[PDB]
C-alpha cells in the first residue's frame, strides 16, 4: 500500500443533551476525521481528542497539528506501509497517542476494503453482537438523574455508569439504589478527580455494591491507585493510567487496577488496543470498551473491538441516537440492549456524504 | 467459510544427519500435514508432535486421533468458522495443544488465501527476513561437534545452539569457546534433562558467557526455576513450560524465566503464538521462534512469526537443508544468515504434489 | 518378580441415574481395567478415564493407545519390577498420569497379594472405616435437586457436594440451605466451570457457609486461584490442578489452596497419592478423597487411602449402589454414614467373574 | 499382630578407633536394642541415643525409662497394633521420638518379616545398592587427618565428611583440599557449634567448594540458619533441627536448608523419614541418609532407606568395619565404593545370638 495522501476534515455534531464530567459540559462534539487515500482506495479514521486539553494532553488543534507536520509526512515518506508498520514508522515520535491511532485506524480500514476483510475478522472477533451500556453524566439535581437513568433503562441499556466528582457521589449512588435497587448494574467514573486523600469518602460507596470505580486519582498516579485499593472495596478501574499494554502489565503488578478500560485512541490504536485486551486475559483482568462519543466511524470499530472474548462487561458503545439525533453513518441502534457488529470490510460503514458536509467545519489535504 | 472436510496425512522425511536430544534420536521426522477444505479453497496445516510423548504428552497417534473423532467433527458441525473462533469450538477440549494448533493453521490458512492476505501481514509482519541460527545436537566426541559447529558457522548461520544433558554440557561449551571464542552467539538446550540438585553443575556454565539455558527443570517445575535462577549467572529460557499466553504471564511473574522460546504447535496455534509475543514484549521479555524440524509449511508460518516486532534473539528456523535434502515446499534458503519472508497469500507456499506424494505412508479423508 | 503380560479390558456399566456435570452428562461409566499377570499372581487396576478429554487431556481410546504401545511394553523390558520402579520406568513417558496410575495399581495389588497385605496396610491406614459424602449433579430444576438431596441425607450420607456451572450456583445453594438448614455440611464443586470475572458471582455463595468451593478456574490457572481466594470467604479446594506432590507444594506455597482432593488416577497413582497426602500433612493441609466413579475396585483403593490420618474432612467415596445396581465385586454399602476399610490381601476385593463378563465390550492380552 | 511384649538390651561395642565430635568424644557404643514378641515372631529396632544428652535432650537411661514405663505399656494395651497405628497410639507422649523411632522399627521388622517384605519394598526402594562416604572425626594434629582420610578414600569411600568445631575448620579443610585435590567430594559437620557471630570465620570455607556445612547453629535456631545463609557460599544443611517432616517443611518455606540430612531416629522413625524424603523431594530439596554408628540392625534398615529416589548425595552409612571389628549381625562390606540393599523378609538381617550375648550388659522383659 503506497499512501497517496490524508484528508483532514474538522466535523462538528450537536449533541441531544449537554455532558457533563469532572473536567466541564459539552453541547457540542467537535472532533477531527481523516481519510487516508491510496491508489486501491479510501480508508477513514477518526481521533477521539477534545477541543482543550481537559482530559489528557492532547487536543484537536494539537493533534491537527502534530499529524499534518510530523506523523503524515513520516508515513508518506515511507515505500511499502501497513498498519503493522505504522508504529515503528511513527516510534520516533514521543506521544500523541490519539493522532497515531487515528491515523493508524484510516490506513487498517484502506488495507482491510482492499483485502475485504472486516474490523471484527482482523480484531479476533468470536461473536455478532455486543452488550451496551450507558454513561450518564453528572446533573444539577438528583430528581433530574433518576428521570434520566429510568429512561436509559427503559430503552433496554443494560448498565449504568454515573459521572462523580467531589459534591456528587455518595449522593447520586444512593439514589439510584433507592429508586432503582440492588440488581440494576451501576458504576462510576470521577475522570481523575479525587486523591488518595478523600479516600473516606470513597469508602462511604462501598454499601452500594458498584461494579467498580473508574479513575479516581490522577492519570500518573498508579501507585496510588494500589493504596487506594487496601482502602475501599469498590474495585479500581483505570482509563487514563492505560495508555498502552505496557502500562497495562505494569498497573496490574503493582495491582493497582482490577478491570481495564480500553479505548483504542487513549492507547495508540485498535492494534494496541488488541494487545492491551490480551494482555489484561493473560492476567485474568476484566476488560470493557470504553467511548469518547465517537461518530459512527469510531462507533462501528468499538462495537468489533467490544466482540473480542476478554470483553465480559458492558461497555460504553451507546446507539447513535444516545448522543446524535443524526449520526454521519448509518446509526446503531440498540436492541435487546446489544449493538451488532458490522460485517462489510473494513469498518463495515462510511460517512454518507450529504451528512458528513452538513457537518464539516474545514478540510485539508496532505499529499 | 463452512468446512468441507480435512485431509489428514502420515508424512516421513529422512534427516540429512541423525537429530539427538536429551530424550532420543532420531533419524527422521514423521508428522501429520491437514488440507482444511472449503467452498473458497484449500488450506494446509502441520502438526509438530514427533512418534512419542517424549518431549511432551502428545504423539503422531495421539494427534490423528483425537483430531478425527473430536477436534474435526466440532468443527465440522459449526455453522460458521473463522480461525478465531476455533479456540472457543475446541474449548471443551482440554489440552491437545498441538493437535489444536495444526488445525488452527489449517483453517487460517484457506481464511486468508480467500482475502488474498499473508500469514505475515496477520501477524504483524514488520521486516521482510529474520536472522537464523541453528540448533545442534548431542554428539559421540567433541572434536565431531567442533566440526559441525565449525561447518554452520560458515554457512553464516548467526548463531549456535547446543543441545546438552548431564555428562555433556561443561565439555561441550568450553571446547566450542576454546575453539570459536567468546564472540560467537551461544546457548544451550536441556530439554528437561536436570533437576534443582544439578545447580551446581550448571553453575559450572557461568563463566562461558551463554545468551540462555532453555528448560533446563522438568514443564511443570515452574518455582524450581525462579529458585534456579537464584543460583545461577546464564539466564533461563523456557519451551516446554509455555503452553499460552497466560502460562507466561504467570512464568514471567514468578521470576521463573528471563527469555521465552516461542513455538505455535507447543502453545496450540499461531494466534495464541501471537499473544504470547504481547504478553512478553508488555513485561520486556525478549523472545525468539523455536523449531520442531518443520517442513516447508511450518518453517514458512514461523518465518512469517518470527517477523514480529519483539523477536529479538535469533530462531531456531535454519534453512531447509539443514534438516532435509528434499522439502516438499520450495526450500527456504540462508542469505547473509537470513531467510526471508514469504509474500503470497496465506503461507506463501504450498507442497509440491510429486514430492509429497513420495514422502507420504497414509491418507483419509474426514467429511 | 518379571511382569508376564497385562489383559486390557473395555467395561461398560449403566449408572441408576444420569450424572450431569459443568462439562457433560453421562448415564453410562465406560472405563478401562487391567489384570496385571506375574509369577507370583494377578493383580486388578482401574483407569479413572471417560469416553472424551472434557475433564483432563486423557481419554479412554487415548489411555488404551498410551498403555498398549509405550507403558505397558517398558515395564515387560524390564529386569525386575515393583510398584515403586513402575515411576522411574515410566518416567520417560511425558504425561498419561491416569494410564500410568492405573498400572502401577495392577502391580501393586499384584506385589501386595503375594505378600498377603493389604492397601491399607500398605498405606498406612489408622482407621477402619471412613466417613463418606456424595456428590450431587446439577439438575434441570430447584425441587428435583431437593428430593434427591432429602434422599441422600436419609440414607445417612454425612456431606453434600453440589456441582455448579454459571446460570446454577446461588440459587441451588440457598434452596438446599433453607430447605435443609446450616447444620448439613455442604460444598460445592464447579469443574472449571469459572474466571477470575467471575468473582463477584462466587462471592454471592459467602453468606452460606460452605466448607470449600472446588476448583472454580482453570487446570492451569493456580495464581488466579490465589488472587480468588482474596475475594471470596469460601475456602478453595483444588483437584484438578493437583497433577503430584510437586504440584501441591507448589499451590500451597503461592496461597492458592486451602483444602485439597485428592485423586490416585490423577496423580499418576496410589503411590503418589500418598505422597500428596503427606506434603499436605507437612503444611497443615487437610485433604479428603475424591471419586471418578470407580467400579469396587477403584472404590476399595480409594476407601484404603481415605482411611490415613490426614483425611480428614469426608470424600466423594459414595456406596457401590449410588451409582450401580450391580457392581462387579463385592459391593461397598453405607452403614452409620460410614464405609467400611476392606481387610484382605491386595484391593480386598476381586471382580466376580460371571459379573464382568456381562459388562465387558472388549479384552485384549499384552505380552512380551 | 496383638503385641506380647518387648525385650530391652543395654549393649556396649567397642570402637575401632576413638570418635571425636564437637560435643565429645567415645571409643565405645553404648545403646538400647528392642525385641518385639508377637504370637507371629519377632522383630528388632535400635535406638540412636547415647549415654548423655549432648547431642539432643534424649539419652540411652532416659529412652529406656520412657520406653519402659509410658511407651511400650501403650502398645500392650492396644487391640490391633500396626506399625503405622504406633505413631496416634503414643501421640499423647510429646517429644521422644529416638525412643518412639526404635519402638516402631521393632513393630515394623515383626510386621514386615510376618508378610515376607523387605524394608525396601516397604519404604519404595529404586535401586539395589547405594553409594556411601564416610564421616571422618576432630583429630588432635593436621598430619593424623591426613592419614585417616588417606585411608579411606584408599578403601574407595567416594565422599569425605569432616566433623569441625572452632580452632578445628579451615585449616583442615585446606589441608586434605592441598593433599588431595579439587574432585574429592567433600563436606563438613558442625554439630551445632557455632553462632551467627561466627559468620565471617564459616565464609572463610567459600573457597574450598564444600557441597555443604551441616548443622552450623542450634538445633532451635531455624532463622539463624536462613541469615548465614545470606553470608556464605557453602549451602546449608540440616541435622539436628530435622526433627519431622513439619520442620522440614517449615526450614524450607524460610529459607534455612538446602539439603536435608535424614535420620530416622531422630525424626521419630523409619515411616517419618520416608514422609521427610516425599517432602524435600516435592520442594527440590536433596536429600542424604545419616548415620548414628548404628549396629548391622539400623545399618541394614539405612541402607535400604538410602536406596529412595530424592537420596542423590551420597550418605554416612559405612561398612560395619569402619567402626567395628566385629558387629552383632552378618557385617556390611563396602564394594566398589557401594553397600548393597538387603533382600530379605523385614531388616533382611537378625542379631547373631552368641555375639549379641558377649556384648550385652543388661536385659528386661516388659510384658
Ligand atoms: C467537544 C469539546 O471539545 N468540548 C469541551 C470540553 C468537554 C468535552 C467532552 C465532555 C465534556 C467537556 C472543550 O474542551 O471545550
Ligand atoms: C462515555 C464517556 O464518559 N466517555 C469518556 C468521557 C469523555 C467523553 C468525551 C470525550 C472525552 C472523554 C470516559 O469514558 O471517561
Ligand atoms: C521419528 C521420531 O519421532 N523419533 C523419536 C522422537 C524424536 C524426535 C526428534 C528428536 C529425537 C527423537 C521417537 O522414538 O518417538
Ligand atoms: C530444533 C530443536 O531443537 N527443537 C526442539 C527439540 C525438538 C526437535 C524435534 C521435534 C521436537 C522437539 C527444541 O527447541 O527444544
Ligand atoms: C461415559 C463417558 O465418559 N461419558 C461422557 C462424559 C461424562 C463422564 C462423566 C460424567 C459426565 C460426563 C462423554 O465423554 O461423552
Ligand atoms: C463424584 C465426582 O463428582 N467426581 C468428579 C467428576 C467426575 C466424575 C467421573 C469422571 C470424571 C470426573 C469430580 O469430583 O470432579
Ligand atoms: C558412649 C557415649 O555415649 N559417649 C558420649 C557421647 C558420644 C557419642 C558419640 C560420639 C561422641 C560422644 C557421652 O554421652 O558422654
Ligand atoms: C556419623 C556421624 O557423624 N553421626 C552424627 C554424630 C553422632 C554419632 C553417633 C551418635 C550420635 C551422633 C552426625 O551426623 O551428626
Ligand atoms: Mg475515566
Ligand atoms: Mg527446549
Ligand atoms: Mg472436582
Ligand atoms: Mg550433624
Amino acid at each position: 500500500m503506497k499512501l497517496s495522501g490524508v484528508e483532514l476534515r474538522r466535523v462538528q455534531m450537536p449533541l441531544v443533551a449537554p455532558f457533563r464530567t469532572s473536567f466541564g459540559t459539552a453541547s457540542v462534539r467537535e472532533l477531527l476525521l481523516l481519510r487516508a487515500v491510496t491508489p486501491a482506495g479510501e480508508g477513514w479514521g477518526e481521533c477521539v481528542t477534545i477541543a482543550g486539553p481537559l482530559y489528557s494532553s492532547e487536543y484537536n488543534d494539537g493533534a491537527e497539528h502534530v499529524l499534518r507536520h510530523y506523523l503524515i509526512p513520516a508515513l508518506l515518506a515511507a515505500e511499502d506501509i501497513t498498519a503493522a508498520k505504522v508504529t515503528p514508522l511513527l516510534a520516533k515520535f514521543k506521544g500523541h497517542r490519539m493522532a497515531k491511532g487515528a491515523l493508524e485506524m484510516a490506513v487498517l480500514d484502506a488495507e482491510l476494503r482492499a483485502h475485504e476483510r472486516s474490523f471484527a475478522a482482523e480484531l479476533g472477533s468470536v461473536r455478532d453482537s455486543v452488550p451496551c451500556g450507558v454513561s450518564v453524566g453528572i446533573m444539577d439535581t438528583i430528581p433530574q438523574l433518576l428521570d434520566v437513568v429510568g429512561g436509559y433503562l427503559d430503552e433496554g441499556y443494560v448498565r449504568i455508569k454515573l459521572k462523580i466528582e467531589p459534591g456528587w457521589d455518595v449522593e447520586p449512588v444512593r439514589a439510584v439504589r433507592e429508586r432503582f435497587g440492588d440488581d440494576v448494574l451501576l458504576q462510576v467514573d470521577a475522570n481523575t478527580a479525587y486523591t488518595l486523600g478523600d479516600a473516606p469518602q470513597l469508602a462511604r460507596l462501598d454499601p452500594f455494591g458498584l461494579l467498580l470505580i473508574e479513575q479516581p486519582l490522577e492519570e500518573e498516579d498508579v501507585l496510588g491507585h494500589a493504596e487506594l485499593a487496601r482502602r475501599i472495596q469498590t474495585p479500581i478501574c483505570l482509563d487514563e493510567s492505560i495508555v498502552s499494554a505496557r502500562a497495562a502489565a505494569d498497573a496490574i503488578k503493582l495491582g493497582a487496577v482490577q478491570i481495564v478500560n480500553i479505548k483504542p485512541g487513549r492507547v495508540g490504536g485498535y492494534l494496541e488496543a488488541r494487545r492491551v485486551h490480551d494482555v489484561c486475559a493473560a492476567h485474568g483482568i476484566p476488560v470493557w470498551c470504553g467511548d469518547m462519543i465517537e461518530t459512527g466511524l469510531g462507533r462501528a470499530a468499538n462495537v468489533a473491538l467490544a466482540s473480542l472474548p476478554n470483553f465480559t462487561l458492558p461497555g460504553d458503545t451507546s446507539a447513535s441516537d444516545r448522543y446524535y439525533k443524526t449520526d454521519i453513518t448509518e446509526p446503531f441502534v440498540l436492541s435487546g440492549g446489544h449493538l451488532p457488529v458490522p460485517t462489510g470490510p473494513g469498518l463495515g460503514v462510511a460517512p454518507i456524504p450529504e451528512l458528513l458536509d452538513e457537518v464539516t467545519t474545514a478540510k485539508v489535504w496532505i499529499g
